[PDB]
């Protein structure tokens, strides 16, 4: 069947992995025991937006339920789906004929039922008319809350809905639980959009140099990305902490915007993710600045490359993710009581939550078409109100086929430190004396994209991770 | 003072734009006689916002107005200016102590008050407090219709706002005509603009071959508007039309996303623009992929570049902007007959609008913070119905520190040539015999950037326009060689 694709070395994404989400979502609705014979599932697309009160467009880029369910890029569609058949019917505007003069060529409805293989297409001014000729029973939408914005998803309207029975509940739960679990056909998008994030990264560590702006390196990986990769949007603002800004976490926004100047001696902390068709990656690397890792900074970085190392090893079917976070926690504690910024029990420090302190977010979340993915707290699956576990953006026990983030990191935190050293409780594990060296040390943070598998986990990421490899990229070595 | 500054070569903006931008409203309101004395102007900044229901970000870009009075980066501020005094007060949020743990050093008031040169900093939070203090008689905020989208300006509220007078009527035509003339400070952001993606279109002609994807060059472009720029933000979204696609004129849109394979002997037609510190630039190159304009591909060109060098040779105080574009339309006309795909009488076509069918679009526009630019349709100033003129998106004469395009161009499209055949009233002024040549050929478009001076304009753009200049700039001869 047809394929997605952008020319050159992109990838081929069949339009059966759409046809597939729809199946599979047909599948669980009908299991559903609230689920009414003849229900049509209901999806409304991404409008086309500007900015403010301008003319100036927004670049479009299809809402995460919509595309799942049936990769459209077009702004403007709807998308049904009849429960009981599977059959899907994808709605495209009506464009006057006037409309070829700017926009392009006037497609027709056949056009797009090649395009993205439906069933049958018709325009949005049908929608009602053309749900009303199949009498269906009630109409599912889609409305719940997001677990990491809180918001409200939009439930799908449309002229003449009023006169039909909506359902607003069921879908929501069920279309979440489906993006958790990855088909085979998305993990090799998940594969594409992580070789060129990794290639990416890879250009952008031997391109950096003391003196450089952070976003310069921005730019360099988002040009690689698109140029390259055809990915046109990244997965999430790229983050190009260097200095003290490795440590701040939420780096890079516009009231951050990657504006400072690499020194000598900095550590440079990198988070960029290229996009490709809706597809996210989630990669971050650290490194020094000048390619040459100071003791202080290889110490730093080993403990968070061996959490890495020691949550990936032991991930498999059945392990609860809270858990790794905490094995991550005890490791960090270890390397930096061996380092002499902490003494006592580890054991104690544990109780005192003091890894929370040096990683206060949460070890890894799922990833998918969103970069922090859907469905991480069904209902039944609580958030952990402890330091650091409450930021973790799953409770969940792993299974096979889902795709998640592990990315342990050390930072040095004045805020975090500060409260800690005013806690009798807490103050005792630290030696202020070694603590001082790293104030201002800014963080390390080793992120890769994985797979659960049967047994184990695959690993999606491909980028330089150790000191030597790190060492060796920077200094323009081969291989 | 202080200035916006993204280092390296990049321009510093000194914050006294803004102080000067908030004076000249001031100065515009107090002579205006419906205008209250101890009136406030409130203005409400942008704020982040998410990819639909997710928690993806999405990178903030300011208001455009809030911009241009402030040039405040942060997003959930407001900024209000006593109209009286020109007292500038910035309304920052109120970030928790807890959010250092992600955000660093929370930044103090003073902090913003520095980097803003404003008089005063604020909390959000304490608006309706800090308002009610200060007494006012009316508070001016911000409603009126862009006659480019037809939406509508947001009006600022905040708790609390019902307890004051409010008038959201007079601030919405005096701070866009504040917008339509431009400062001397605003003119040296708008020529840095131009430089860069002025750079980024040499760069661009430089690297392109046959066999790349459009998209390719687009992702270039923005590279150096970023990378050497520091232009994080395109003006608007590139448009990399080759082949039949530079003929159409909203190309690369997600529905057409740039992502054809450039063939030789096709046209490009490349409108990009970088935005720097939200200001705008546009500037359109065309030119043969291979390096090499054909006899019909340099015969359109010229024909493009003569109404464009006749329109900013005409362009000065006084001249009404639709004669501008009628008179590239009826010299689009005479080249075309000139060429030999019409023939007859040109005043004729004219009367029969045949130019529209090869420029549907409007000549050019005001250019500022927003590309296509505020005021160009005040009130008593009347859109012309007819083709082409309909487009145009202002109808007023030229002025003094005003900012346009100049764009002409000419483009084979199917539709409308066919209608023109389908119509006794022009299908006769068409040469199907030397038109068909032309079929599929695209478009040509040169755009340009100027100021309107005190006698005549300003040249913002330096790209290679010109047949030997382009080919000259293709074959990778340097910027100061005179071809
Ligand atoms: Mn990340
Ligand atoms: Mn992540
Ligand atoms: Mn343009
Ligand atoms: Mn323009």
């Amino acid at each position: 069947g047809p394929s997605f694709w952008l020319g050159n070395e992109t990838l081929k994404v069949p339009l059966a992995l759409f046809a597939l989400n729809r199946q599979r979502l047909c599948e669980r609705l009908r299991k559903n025991p609230a689920v009414q014979a003849g229900s049509i599932v209901v999806l409304q697309g991404g409008e086309e937006t500007q900015r403010y009160c301008t003319d100036t467009g927004v670049l479009f880029r299809q809402e995460s339920f919509f595309h799942w369910a049936f990769g459209v890029t077009e702004p403007g569609c709807y998308g049904v789906i009849d429960v009981d058949t599977g059959k899907s019917t994808l709605f495209v505007p009506r464009l006057p004929a006037s409309h070829a003069t700017w926009m392009g060529k006037i497609h027709s409805k056949e056009h797009f039922k090649e395009k993205y293989a439906v069933d049958d297409v018709q325009y949005v001014d049908e929608i009602a008319s053309v749900l009303t000729s199949q009498k269906p029973s009630v109409l599912l939408t889609l409305r719940g809350v997001n677990t990491d914005s809180g918001s409200v998803c939009r439930e799908a309207s449309f002229d003449g809905i009023s006169k039909f029975e909506v359902n607003n509940t069921i879908l929501h739960p069920e279309i979440v639980e489906c993006r958790v679990f990855k088909t085979d056909m998305e993990l090799e998008v998940l594969r594409y959009t992580n070789k060129i994030s990794s290639e990416a990264h890879r250009e952008v560590m031997k391109a950096v140099k003391v003196g450089m702006k952070e976003y310069e390196l921005e730019s360099l990986f988002e040009h690689y990305c698109y140029s390259r990769g055809g990915m046109r949007h990244s997965s999430y603002t790229c983050i190009c902490g260097s200095g003290e800004n490795s440590a701040v976490l939420h780096y890079g926004h516009a009231g951050a915007p990657n504006d400072r100047t690499i020194q000598n001696g900095d550590m440079c902390l990198f988070d960029m993710g290229g996009e490709y068709y809706c597809f996210a990656s989630d990669i971050t690397c650290s490194f020094p600045a000048n390619g040459k890792f100071t003791a202080d900074q290889k110490a730093v970085y080993e403990a968070v490359l061996r959490s890495s190392r020691a949550v990936m090893g032991a991930m498999k079917p059945g392990v609860w993710w809270p858990d790794m976070h905490r094995l991550a926690d005890r490791i960090h504690l270890e390397e930096l009581a061996h380092m002499g910024i902490l003494s006592g029990s580890v054991d104690a420090m544990v109780q005192a939550h003091l890894g929370a302190v040096f990683m206060p977010h949460g070890l890894g979340h799922f990833l998918g078409i969103d970069v922090h993915d859907v469905g991480g707290y069904p209902e039944g699956v609580e958030r952990i109100d402890e330091p650091g576990l409450r930021s973790l953006r799953t409770a969940r026990h792993l299974q096979p086929g889902m795709v998640l983030t592990v990315e342990p990191g050390i930072y040095f935190i004045d805020h975090l430190l500060d409260e800690a050293l005013a806690d009798p409780a807490r103050a005792s594990f630290l030696n202020r004396e070694v603590l001082q060296r790293f104030r201002g040390f800014g963080g390390v943070r080793i992120e890769e994209d994985v797979v659960v598998t049967d047994s184990g986990i695959e690993l999606l990421t491909c980028v330089p991770h150790t000191v030597e490899e790190i060492e060796a990229c920077m200094a323009g070595c081969d291989k």
